[PDB]
Formats: C-alpha cells, structure tokens, sequence
C-alpha cells in the first residue's frame, strides 16, 4: 500500500459556465474555508469574459493582426479562421457563430475584442459556474505528502462513468426505513422496529422497455484517460440511447504537469426523446435523459526507472458523483453527507460511550443561525436564532462553552427544542402504532374531517424528513441523526471539554466561527482534510430521495472502509478526520453487475437479502459506475423545483426540504442595493432614492428603510419564470418541474456580500445577496 | 366491411396504454409527430364479391398500427 487517490468521492456539480480554470469553481478542499469571503463569483462575470479575452489576445496575435491590417489595405474565409484559433477560442463557441461574429463587420483590434466579447458573454454572462474536483495522488507508509512528479515520471489517470437513471426503479421512499438494524449513528431502529414510515415497493422506471438486453439502452456511459505529459482537456461522452440518439457530455477530464486530475461535470442538459413527454413527477419520468454521472476514478504512477504503481484496488482507488449546482456554497446543510459517513460506522447502542467537545456540538448551532439566509423559518420563525442573537447582543455567546451546572438551564433550554432521532417523543399510541400529537404535514388529499388538535410544540429543525408519506408520522419531521443528537444531549447535561482559547474566541457565534475555521486551514492533514471538503457540502437527510445522494451512503456497508483517525487539531475534535472508501467492482464498466437488478420491483426485502455479502443481492453494495446516482429525481430538475416549501395549514412556520443548497426564500440583489449604502454616501441613488430625500431624513429613519429592505425575503422559485409569470399564468408546482428543466440556469445564485457602514442598522457586516437576471 | 374505426384511432393520439388519458388536448399534440402514421384512405379491389353486398372498388384505410 503505497499511493492512493484523494478525495476517495468526489464531487462535481453542473453548470453552464465554461470547463476551464479561470470561470470555474473547485469543491472546496477545507471545510469552512471561505464562509465570509465577500468576493466571491459564483456566476460568470463580464470581468472575467474581459480577462479570459485579453489574455487570448496575448500578444503574437496583434503582431499578426497588423501583418493583416496591411493586406486588407469585410473579411474573407481565410482571414475569418486564421484570426479564430491564434484566440484560442473554439473550445468555448462554436467555430461558426465565432465566423459570423467577425463575417458581420464593416482599434481595428477593437472591434475584432468586441465582437466577440459579445458572443462570449450572451453564451456565458451569469452562467452557473461548473465546480470541479481536483483529485490528488498522495504517498503512504497511511497519507502524507502530496505525490512529487520528478522529471522522467508520469500519472495517468482513467475514469468510467455511467447514468443509470433511467434503468433504475421509481423512488417512493428510503427502501432502508423498514429494514431491521440494530441503529446506527444516522437512523435509529426505532424506525423499523415501530414501523413509523414503512418502505415503499417501486416499479420499473421506463416500464415498456422490456429484457434486460434492451433496458441496457437506458444506460449511459463514457470513460477516458488523460496523463501528466498532456494537459488537453478529454470529454466523457455517452449516448442516450445508448450503444435518434442523442449525445450526453457525462463530465470533462484534466491533468495538469503535476499530476493531479480534475474533473469537471457536465453541461446540466435535460430532455426528454419527445418534446410532448413532460416531467411532471419529482422523480419518475419516463423517456427522459440527464447528464449527471457518478463512476469509478483509478491511475497508474510510472517512474523514471520504470517501476509502476497501479491504484486500482477499492482501498487505494477512487469515486466521482456530479451532482445539481450549489445555489448557496457557503451556506451549509445542518446534516452533511460527512456526518452520515462519521455516523455509519457507529452503533447506536454505543451511543453513550461517545465523547463530546463543544466543537462537536457548534457546528449544529452554527449551521442552523446562518439558515436565516434561505429560509424565512430560521430568521424570522426559530427561537433557538433569536436566543443566538440575543447572546451575541450581549457579547455572552461563552456561556454555552461552560460546562459547570451555573450554565445547565441554559443548554437544556436549547437542546430542547430539538427534535429527538429517536422518534419516541410527542407521540400517543395506538392500542401498536406511534401517532405524533404535534404539527403533522397533511396530504395534499384532503378529508373534510376535523382534524386532532396537536398538543405539543413542534420541534427542531422545521425541515421534512424520509416520512413525509405517511400524515402523523413522527418521521414526517427531520431530526439530527442519533450520535449527533447524542453530541447534544451531553452537552445539555455537562458532559462535554472545551479548550480556554475557545472561549477566549468565543464572545459571537460569528468569532468563534473564524477560530474553528482558521483551526481547519491550519490543519496538517491535507488528504483527510480533502477527503471530508467534498461531503462536508452534500446534504445529510433528509433522503426523499435528496439533492445529491440518497439512503445507502448511511449504511456502512457501502464502504470497504471508514475508520476515524483523527481531531482536526490535537485539541479541538470538530467533529473528527476519518478515512473511508467506498465498496467498488473492481471491472467497473465490464462487471457482470453492471445492469443487474431486482425485476418487476425493488422492495426492502431486497435489501434485506443484500445485507449477507454471499447474497444475489450483494451487488447492490459494490458499486459500479452508475450506482451511487441512479436513485436521484430524472431529471434531477424536476427534484429540485420539488426541493422547496411543504406547506402546513398553519402558516408559520414553513416547512423546507434543503434550503441550504436549494434556497427557498433569499435576500435578492435588489433588495441589496436598497441597503448597502450609508447615509454618509456621496451618491445621486442612495439605497434606491434620490440623494436629496435620503439626506433629508432623520438617521433614525434611515437606518430603518435599510433593515425594513434588508427583512424583504423573496421565493426562490420567483427569481426565475418558472411558469408564474405573466396575465392569467397559472404557476403552480407543475409548471415548476417542468420550466425547472429550462430555467435552473437562471435560479439565484447566495453570495456573500459586504456592507461597509451598517451603523446602527442592525444589518451585519457580511450578508448573503441572491444573484439572478430577474431580482437585480 | 362493415366495422370502421375512429380515424383519430390509427395512431397513437394519447389514448394508448394502461390508464392513457386519451381525450381532445392530447390529440392536438401528439399529431405533430403523428400525423405522419395516419391512416391513408386508398382504392383497393374485391376481385369476385359474389352475393355479399361489398362492392368491387372499396376505400381502405393504410396505416401501421392498421395492420
Ligand atoms: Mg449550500
């Protein structure tokens, strides 16, 4: 065991911006890296057009470009494409519409960078930037030290990648929800024991497809290799269906002279093999195509003496997942796809023998304050944020680092309005069956039958969960998993250390947010470090079926490996450093498996049968090209315009599935640009009035037209036309599925922003504005 | 001879399949696609009659789901 690829899953999300370095964005590498960086693009902007241009523009070109000025003394098909590509450009528009640019002419160097520049930006300006995965080759004894390529050596890397959307079974619900367990760290066996949101069986996705010879049309696939003698950028190009016809660009592969790949997803193209064939499910539409991907990402280092190192093993090798774009980077779910690793591999019945730091419990707390940012629930509606806020105000955040009983009222008073994974609380049984006596989530079928009067408040978070089948489930609502719940619980009662230079960072939640941050930038443990940034963005549950991932990356048996090694730092836990790999086929494309399945139906007894790694069912844990994704919403559109709001007859407070990385309410730019601005500024516009009137106030009122626009949160399903728009349109949930397929590109993008002088606004110094073409 | 058949019926205007919704908006739009396969109404002979009532030139109609 020598070398191994780092991150062991990494991650890809579509996008419309083009696949190179500069426009692109990269799956973060250090949790935590860049919450408060104001100047951040996620979107691509008309300065970076602008730079990407000149650069082209270096310099030969206008050399060349004066020996053409003398020889025109329009242009011609010659002139056309030699100007072309000398600017290298083609690789990002169509050679053609670059002709007709300049075909269409009449400081000549000008006009040529103009011109174009407006080709570039009407194929690019705004667009969703692509976030790449670099992968890395690391050295053992076990990781440390990057790999170091020497003058006669050379990386290649191979991928193979597969869709297998459209082969797969409808998603219903978690199959794993009835399945017996023991419990784990992520689901407790209560679940399954008591029956609280039975499994669902589920038919065949694209049903009039009929043998499995034929349903291996429904498959796309591609693969690819590139090495470190090589920089040129390889498609990864599949067929839908596969081997009419359309082509799919699954992802874009990278090596650079230093050996480390990376991975750009595809294009977020969707469509269905008929224009009349409507995605009108969250996640079950037949005759429909996308380009998310997941495959199986190995390489062989070859050295100046000819000694090959082949990383092919499922411990040493790799996976790649793409996934939706990220509407909000810096905002984290409250459960992440990490955390469901950390907890796979713990029993629930063990439960009490974990240990806890206050760095265990913060990122919760943390996480939750900066919801407030797309979801109205958590700013307006969450008395756990406005008791954070009331800490802050005061400078006495430090008192919920204090373990001692003078401090015991105060964290049991938060710790509990949160929801417990156990699903045994606020409940009445029947006769045996659990009936939750709090809020439950109707069915959008309705019986005009009063309905019970809950008894009990409802509890933390305000999010749907893997449940919400099933009215009057306690699993309706999403709790933190168990041993993060469990995290708390010890915290509530005292049972937790914490460092003095954590509570000597500790006066804000915000202060003490940067010290944990800067402990992860100064961690030394690069490879984990990586490994844990590209989960530490995915959602955590809940799972129906979720953004990226879904149910089986709970179990640990989807992994060959995943041990803990580490704090963060030799202090400070924060949740840990583990090491884990996925279970791979080590054939990947050519495995036997490769377009196995169930029949007519998958069910959890299937499931159940593949528990026993000598099952016909144990296939469904080792993973060939295709599997970790082909559970998701196709497209994955469709998913996400039902990733939003459930509404419960009580107005407030509103329900939302994944608003960290689908927003449901945001801060748009519009609103921005009414607050920014001090009464102090200079300007003709000040906040969006005249420089006379916003003068002309009182400082009192001043400040208070700034956080009046500041509290304005709009839908995110408005800051696009999904189908709303216009006299007499109808909107509605099915015009937003549908229009989502269109429109996603055009969805407001979080950023955070700054605000130089809120005074005594109330406003804080760093917010988080929503970018779209319709908001501004 | 005497069994005729729904024209919209010689092809697949949305009415096809378990639970097809079938109805008037659906053969709006799939006739973009499907006007191509419908039925083709040709003369065609009956060579010999005989005392059955047909007559020996009969209009038919030509489409694939036809037969
Ligand atoms: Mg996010």
């Amino acid at each position: 065991c020598q070398y191994k690829i780092y991150p062991p899953l990494g991650i890809a999300r579509v996008g419309n911006g083009p696949a190179i370095k500069p426009l692109s964005l990269s799956t973060p590498e250090v949790p935590w890296a860049h919450l408060y960086d104001t100047n951040v693009q996620y979107l691509v902007t008309q300065q970076e057009l602008e730079q990407l241009l000149e650069e082209a523009f270096g310099g030969n070109v206008i050399n060349e470009i004066s020996q053409i000025k003398t020889k025109l003394d329009k242009f011609k098909q010659e002139e056309i494409e030699t100007i072309t590509g000398l600017l290298g450009l083609s690789h990002l528009v169509p050679q053609q519409q670059l002709s007709r640019s300049l075909d269409n002419l009449e400081d000549i160097v000008q006009q040529i960078k103009g011109a174009l520049l407006k080709v570039l930006s009407d194929h690019y300006l705004h667009a969703v930037k692509k976030q790449a995965q670099n992968f890395y080759i690391y050295k053992c004894d076990n990781p440390v030290e990057k790999l170091k390529l020497t003058d006669g050596d050379k990386v290649t890397w191979r991928v193979e990648v597969a869709n297998k959307k459209s082969f797969w079974y409808d998603y219903n619900n978690a199959l794993d929800l009835s399945l017996h367990t023991q419990g784990s760290g992520n689901l407790s066996k209560n679940v399954s024991k008591h029956r609280l949101a039975p499994a669902m069986t589920a038919k065949r996705r694209n049903p009039n497809v009929i043998t499995n010879s034929l349903r291996k049309q429904l498959v796309i696939s591609s693969q690819g290799s590139v090495s470190s003698d090589n920089n040129t950028q390889v498609p990864l190009r599949g067929k839908f269906p596969a081997n009419e016809r359309h082509n799919v660009l699954q992802g874009s592969i990278e090596c650079d002279n230093e050996g480390v790949l990376r991975f750009y997803a595809g294009n977020g193209i969707s469509q269905a093999l008929s224009p009349s064939s409507l995605n009108t499910d969250f996640a079950d539409n037949s005759n429909w195509f996308d380009d998310i991907c997941d495959g199986r990402v190995t390489a062989v280092v070859e050295l100046k003496n000819g000694d090959t190192f082949e990383i092919q093993d499922e411990q040493s090798s790799a996976w790649v997942a793409t996934t939706p774009p990220d509407y909000a980077p810096q905002i984290e779910p409250i459960v992440t796809m990490y955390d469901m690793v950390s907890g796979a591999a713990l029993k629930e019945q063990d439960l009490d023998n974990l240990t806890t730091q206050f760095s265990d419990v913060f990122p919760i707390l943390y996480r939750l304050y900066r919801m407030q940012w797309v979801n109205q629930a958590d700013f307006t509606d969450n008395a756990v944020n406005t008791q954070i806020r009331e800490l802050n105000s005061e400078l006495g955040f430090a008192q919920l680092l204090d373990n001692s009983a003078s401090a015991k009222s105060l964290r049991e008073g938060i710790f509990n309005q949160f929801r417990n994974p156990l699903f045994d609380q606020d409940i009445d049984v029947d006769d045996n069956e659990w009936v939750s006596n709090s809020r439950i989530i109707p069915s959008k079928d309705e019986t005009n039958i009063a309905a019970k009067p809950a008894t009990s408040s409802l509890k933390l978070p305000f999010y749907p969960n893997d449940g919400i089948d099933y009215p009057g489930s306690p699993v309706q609502w999403f709790a933190i998993p168990p041993f993060m719940y469990q995290h708390l619980q010890n915290w509530a009662a005292g049972d937790f250390s914490v460092t003095q230079v954590e509570k000597e960072s500790a006066n804000t939640i915000e202060e003490l947010g940067l010290f944990y941050s800067e402990q992860f930038k100064n961690s030394p443990n690069s490879a984990l470090l990586c490994a844990r940034g590209a989960l530490d963005a995915l959602y955590g549950g809940g799972f129906h079926p979720g953004v990226e991932l879904t149910w089986p990356m709970r179990h640990n048996l989807i992994y060959s490996q995943n041990d803990y090694v580490s704090s963060v730092t030799p202090e400070i836990n924060l949740l840990g450093l583990r090491e884990f790999r996925l279970k791979q086929d080590l054939q990947g494309l050519n495995s036997p498996n490769m377009y196995q399945d169930f029949g007519h139906v998958i069910a959890v007894d299937n499931v159940t049968a593949s528990i026993d790694p000598n099952s016909d069912a144990a296939w469904l844990w080792r993973s060939t090209p295709g599997d970790l994704t082909k559970w998701m919403g196709i497209p994955w559109q469709s998913a996400a315009a039902s990733c939003q709001a459930v509404y419960t007859p009580e107005d407030f407070p509103i329900p939302s599935w994944w608003a960290a990385n689908l927003p449901v309410h945001v801060l748009p730019l519009a609103r921005y640009n009414k607050f920014k601005d001090s009464q102090s500024a200079d300007l003709p516009e000040i906040n969006g009035m005249t420089h006379s009137i916003a003068q002309g106030m009182s400082e009192e009122t001043f400040e208070h037209l700034r956080l009046e626009q500041f509290s304005q949160r709009l839908d995110w399903l408005h800051t696009a036309d999904l189908g709303f728009v216009g006299y007499h349109a109808e909107g509605g949930y099915t015009n937003g599925l549908i229009q989502m397929v269109s429109q996603w590109k055009n969805m407001a993008m979080v950023m955070a922003r700054p605000v130089e002088n809120p005074g005594s606004s109330g406003i804080p110094n760093v917010v988080y504005v929503a970018y779209s073409q319709a908001d501004k």
